[PDB]
RNA sequence: CGCUUCAGCGUUCUUCGGAAUGUCGCGCAUUGGCA
């Protein structure tokens, strides 16, 4: 019952959500902008020429780099912007620790990786699995060479799977009695491993 | 000196197999993807 009322605590407060000077800064917007970026539709940022604004471009350039480069370094510069006037960038292990040294408070998050004897990383869980990135010239038809079959039907198959009343079985999954605060935490970090 | 009866009858009337098969079953260009 205990969490029953914080989520309602936190559905009221998303709500409200914001303030009156919060919302009286969204009106108080001088000029809309001549262009706009295509993922965005924001015109207020800056738009470059190849119409990405300055959030958008950062996220398709730093897709590249996470299937590729296992460890997420917060840095004080970098593509994607973060929290504390800090960015997100994809570095190689030898990218990580470069960045260690430039700047102090600086957090890397690794992925997939099990070994603990690197200091300074949390081990971030991610599904990275690319068939084409296998081989170099693979890599650069992508998709397309899923489809390049010697026999069958060129076509590129597409799943879309959703786990059954997951946000219902996670309330339901164990009993109250053998409910816990422990209990609930196994399951959502086994589910998050699988 | 010819005359008469008979003028066709009974019985098979189609049968047995194959009844479609093999090949192609959208392709390309644009959208996508990758650079």
């Amino acid at each position: 019952d205990l969490w029953q009322t914080v989520s309602r605590k936190l559905s009221d407060k998303k709500a409200h959500k914001y303030s009156l000077n919060e919302i009286k800064l969204f009106n108080s917007t001088i000029h809309a902008g001549t262009q706009e970026c295509k993922e965005c539709l924001r015109s207020d940022i800056d738009i470059s020429e190849d119409s990405l604004c300055k959030i958008c471009e950062g996220i398709i350039a730093i897709s590249n780099d996470l299937r590729d480069y296992s460890f997420f370094v917060v840095s004080p510069e970098g593509k994607v912007p973060l929290p504390r006037n800090r960015y997100l960038s994809v570095e190689n292990q030898d990218g990580a620790e470069r960045k260690i040294k430039m700047n102090k408070e600086t957090r890397i998050y690794s992925k997939n990786q099990p070994f603990v004897g690197k200091q300074l990383v949390t081990n971030l869980w991610m599904c990275d699995y690319d068939f084409s990135t296998l081989n170099p010239e693979t890599k650069k038809q992508g998709i397309a060479s899923y489809v390049n079959r010697e026999v069958g039907i060129p076509r590129l198959g597409v799943l879309r799977a959703d786990i059954d009343n997951l946000g219902t079985t996670f309330i339901k999954g164990i009993p109250e009695q053998y409910r816990s605060i422990s209990r609930t935490a196994t399951l959502s970090r086994q589910l998050s491993m699988f």
